[PDB]
């Protein structure tokens, strides 16, 4: 079994917001959801959440990187977009995930505009770039909504530390330490937090706190 909501720490408002897509994918049959933009800084769980939504609905997850688009080879991106959406229709219900953002873009707009009631695909698109909100993916009949996912708050950081201390079998006193690790890590992303824990795992079922603390102060300069 894959990434689920259990593996996604914090992000409580965003979980409430992708619920409608979980519900739709679980039984197509209100307005028909097409999908959503996940917006925010890197390493903050956009991809993890999109994977979790597929797992929760129990459907396939089909991904395309925004960097299979940028027109370097003529026609190639359009052709990959078409294959993607044809596989998605055949494997439906399912999630199509476009990670991290115009023949290739126009083809995507065509696939989306061409999505009717019968298709049962949800498109989740992620980006670090806010001005994507102003463009063609957010026009009527395309991506329905966006969800802003920011750097984790103190409490969210507590939860992310706890999740990763437990994934790495360092559960003993993980909750004792999580509070201070959170206080020490303003402006850290979930990825930064995962890297601290793993670096400390790479140095029995309890965190080496004094080392974790060292890596937090190192990473505070440059992560
Ligand atoms: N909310 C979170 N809960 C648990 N781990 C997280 C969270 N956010 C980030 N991470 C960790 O950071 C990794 C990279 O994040 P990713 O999903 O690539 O984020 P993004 O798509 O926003 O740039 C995740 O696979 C996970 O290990």
């Amino acid at each position: 079994m894959g990434v689920s909501f259990k593996d996604v720490a914090g992000m409580h408002e965003a979980k409430l917001e992708v619920r409608e897509f979980v519900d739709y994918l679980k039984s197509p049959e209100a307005k028909v959801p097409k999908g959503a933009l996940l917006l925010g800084p890197p390493g903050c769980g956009k991809t993890l959440l999109a994977k979790a939504v597929a797992t929760e609905a129990q459907v396939p997850f089909l991904a395309m990187a925004g960097a299979e688009f940028v027109e370097v080879i003529g026609g190639l991106g359009a052709a990959r977009v078409r294959s993607l959406f044809k596989e998605a229709r055949a494997r439906a219900p399912c999630i199509v995930y476009i990670d991290e953002i115009e023949q290739t873009l126009n083809q995507l707009l065509v696939e989306m505009d061409g999505m009717g009631t019968t298709d049962h695909v949800i498109v989740l698109a992620s980006t670090n770039r806010a001005d994507i909100l102003d463009g063609a993916l957010m026009r009527p009949g395309r991506l329905d909504r966006h969800v802003f996912i920011d750097l984790p708050t103190l409490q969210e950081r507590r939860e992310i530390f706890e999740q990763h201390l437990k994934s790495l079998k360092l559960t003993q006193s993980s909750t004792f330490y999580s509070q201070r690790l959170a206080e020490l890590t303003p402006g850290f992303s979930g990825a930064d937090i995962a890297n601290i824990c793993n670096e400390a795992a790479l140095h029995v079922h309890t965190l080496n706190f004094e080392y974790a603390v060292e890596r937090v102060l190192a990473g505070t300069a440059k992560k």
